């Protein structure tokens, strides 16, 4: 029992973190097989960052300009290429700690673990969600760029995020491991406002199922609703619209608890309309939206 | 920027987790050097757990009754002893993945990382605090016993917690790695009520400093208070009394922010007396007490 914001064990990703230095800029890279993946802004001075021409900046860079250190042993760079917003540095040695891995572009609402890193060294691990405005609410200081988000399925690490940038509003923007930004963000020091940070309704509902399973039931009411009626309420409160897809995904939590998805929607409707009246749910005084239905099943069943 | 409930990288502890089986009971052990540490209730049937005589149960057990598996390779047990509430199983092989490590008994209010495990396999990692009533608010299913709490100082893992028991109130009790329970808890299936779960005042104040550093300042007021005056308010709200020791520990956050500890105490006093009036601090609608002053400094400075 008990419900915790839980990250994946970070060991498999720890073994892939390296330091990448180009001139005076140091940040983190990800070493998988004989390739080190890092943000392309490694080649920039913070002066460059106001309006960088990455193609032009990269012409000036040779393999020997990319200093790659794994612990206290230097990797030899035999090749470099820009793919979108990442650099791929070919090294002469395959990372012996390379786990089974995939590159995946996640959808907004999807959760993952961040191994925050500085100078290629892990500092800590936390669970995130891709916000519907394609930002993440992270914890990243100068030097954290190239820190990666990931999921683990048994022994396979699915990398989904590489950290690139803090918006002037202190939220975080980054790419997949093909170097494509989530959302409309560019690797430039410029006016970039995030859109509306909507609540991930299916995640809140999953979290309400998790609460019921853990004995926090005070918020269960006598009411039901319809997808259309719920969705009017959700519009009002900047909640993501709930689809039949979301209802189907919540099926196993529905079955386990014996609470129909639409009944739980009516509980959420009352919580939105009435607030928690100074009460808590799984030790939160607001509605948590960074557990997926899959996250609730996994934590509540104990998958390793 | 941004502030996250952050766990230590779990890699170093992942390499120590093994499965221990005695008859029909399986749980987790911790393999350091040539010793596997596990909860002594590994020798119990859930029938035994109502009133176990561990000394008597252990007479019936030989080294070959303790099945210890690290991945898919069996460890040979050459010795067993009971120390307090843990078993120490001497194996013929030193864990090659043994990190630098210490056993430490933490004080209530101290934070640590839990690597939740099932059948010796890591499922996830989260940050905890030892509550002032010597319970932890964990996430532990059947099979999670022997999962361990730890801190890391650069390369040294300080193990502080081994998981033993869920109270009927769904909070968690356990031992240090010498097998001494935190608080008055015993490894028996019996009436055990936790005392008052007081709020860790010095941690809440550290978290308010973290909020100020991250731009969440709405709660800073024009008032100050005294230790004695604050402590009357803290008594009323089941907050731990604030000592000069706590004030000294908060010194560096005080210096960084230029907000005197007693001024911040007056901000906390108003928040206790007035509540947050539907507002949030670092994305929380209540006062977070599971960051230590050390945690705030580390996260806010980026220690690896
Ligand atoms: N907004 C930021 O993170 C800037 C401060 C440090 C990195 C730099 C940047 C800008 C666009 S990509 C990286
Ligand atoms: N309260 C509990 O956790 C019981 C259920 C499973 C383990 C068993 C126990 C009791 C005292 S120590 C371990």
């Amino acid at each position: 029992s008990g419900f915790r914001k839980m990250a994946f064990p970070s060991g498999k990703v720890e073994g892939c973190m390296v330091q990448v230095t180009c001139g005076t800029t140091t940040l983190n890279g990800l070493w998988l097989d004989d390739v080190v993946y890092c943000p392309r802004h490694v080649i920039c001075t913070s002066e460059d960052m106001l309006n960088p021409n990455y193609e032009d900046l990269l012409i000036r860079k040779s393999n020997h300009n990319f200093l790659v250190q794994a612990g206290n042993v230097q990797l030899r760079v035999i090749g470099h290429s820009m793919q979108n917003c990442v650099l791929k540095l070919k090294v002469d040695t395959a990372n012996p700690k390379t786990p089974k891995y995939k590159f995946v572009r996640i959808q907004p609402g999807q959760t993952f673990s961040v191994l925050a890193c500085y100078n290629g060294s892990p500092s800590g691990v936390y669970q995130c969600a891709m916000r519907p405005n394609f930002t993440i609410k992270g914890s990243f200081l100068n030097g954290s760029c190239g820190s990666v988000g990931f999921n683990i399925d048994y022994d396979c690490v699915s990398f989904c995020y590489m950290h690139h940038m803090e918006l002037p509003t202190g939220v975080h923007a980054g790419t997949d491991l093909e170097g494509n930004f989530y959302g409309p963000f560019v690797d430039r020091q410029t006016a970039q406002a995030a859109g509306t940070d909507t609540t991930i309704t299916v995640n809140v509902l999953a979290w309400l199922y998790a609460a019921v399973i853990n004995g926090d039931r005070w918020f269960l009411n006598r009411f039901t609703t319809t997808l259309n009626d719920f969705n009017l309420v959700a519009m009002k409160y900047n909640y993501e619209p709930l689809t039949q897809d979301h209802v189907d995904i919540l099926g196993p939590l529905s079955a386990q608890t014996g609470i129909a998805v639409l009944d739980m929607c009516a509980s959420l409707k009352e919580l939105l309309q009435n607030g928690m009246n100074g009460r808590t749910i799984l030790g939160s005084a607001l509605l948590e939206d960074e557990f997926t239905p899959f996250d609730v099943v996994r934590q509540c069943s104990g998958v390793t």
